[PDB]
């Protein structure tokens, strides 16, 4: 868990900028691994999400190498090259249709992991999605996540920042977060993803939102979204817990008609 700082290299540029990302590489066994660290320069909030990372194993989630106390508390994970997804979409306007499928369809099985290990993300958002190719997605900032209690199907927030955009009803009405109120997050990101990173609920206040979503409004459809794409979103956007969807049932949609479009094209 604890890594030696002799064997950690960072680049003096950050990334972005809680604290900064920045590049660096770590001197393994053999290999030199290219890495992405997380700096504080709020430590026990960064020794929890660690703590989360270190118990998660799939494909896609990005994998803690460890963390180092330094000049600042650090957050070592393998570098997902190619950034965040909403800024890359942004960037790259001509992805396929198909490739967003492919790419939503990941997530959606990073989440479905990580609903059976019973985590509850609380901050599923395209920003906090990283792309390692333009078809290999995994999901990242495991801040606000939380390991569920053996009891209870969710987590309560005592006390009220929160992206009030991608927060289901419940979490707003009760401060409660579940498998379910990521699966609400998801269909946002979906949104996003099909978007282009287009940012939700553009121009809104929170409280509008919370406003247009209590009258049964939800966002439109995106330009060039396939009708099971948006159809598969507004389910996401149930308003009640208990009839909205689980991961194992929004990756099962998404797998069959990711492998509808793959064998159509
Ligand atoms: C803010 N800008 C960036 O993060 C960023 N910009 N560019 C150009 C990048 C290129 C590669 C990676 N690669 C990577 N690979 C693995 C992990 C990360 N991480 C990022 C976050 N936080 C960012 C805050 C909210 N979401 C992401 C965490 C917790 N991990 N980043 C990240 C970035």
């Amino acid at each position: 868990v604890y890594l030696d700082r002799k064997l950690l290299t960072l680049e003096d540029k950050e990334l972005g900028s809680f604290g900064t990302v920045k590049k660096g590489y770590y001197q393994m066994k053999k290999v030199v691994k290219t890495v992405a660290v997380k700096i504080l320069k709020l430590k026990d909030e960064l020794l929890a999400e660690a703590n989360v990372m270190q118990q998660l194993d799939n494909p896609y989630i990005v994998r803690m190498i460890g963390i180092c106390e330094a000049e600042s508390w650090m957050l070592v994970m393998e570098m997902a090259e190619l950034g965040p997804l909403n800024k890359y979409l942004q960037q790259n306007r001509h992805v396929k249709d198909k490739n967003i499928i492919e790419l939503v369809h990941q997530v959606s099985m990073g989440m479905k992991y990580l609903e059976e290990s019973n985590f509850v993300h609380r901050d599923l958002a395209a920003r906090n999605v990283l792309l390692v190719t333009q078809h290999y997605a995994k999901i990242s900032d495991f801040g606000l996540s939380k390991a569920l209690r053996a009891d209870e199907n969710y987590y309560k927030a005592q006390t009220h920042k929160w992206p009030v955009k991608w927060y289901a009803p419940e979490c707003i009405n009760y401060y409660k977060f579940s498998s379910k109120s990521d699966v609400w997050s998801f269909g946002v990101l979906m949104w996003e993803a099909f978007s282009y990173g287009q940012k939700p609920y553009r121009g809104m206040k929170g409280s509008e939102v919370t406003a247009m979503l209590e009258k049964g409004e939800r966002m439109g459809c995106p330009a060039g979204c396939p009708r099971e794409m948006y159809d598969l979103m507004n389910l996401c956007w149930t308003y009640d817990v208990e009839n909205r969807p689980g991961f194992a049932a929004v990756e099962l949609r998404l797998r069959n008609y990711y492998y509808d479009v793959v064998n159509h094209h």
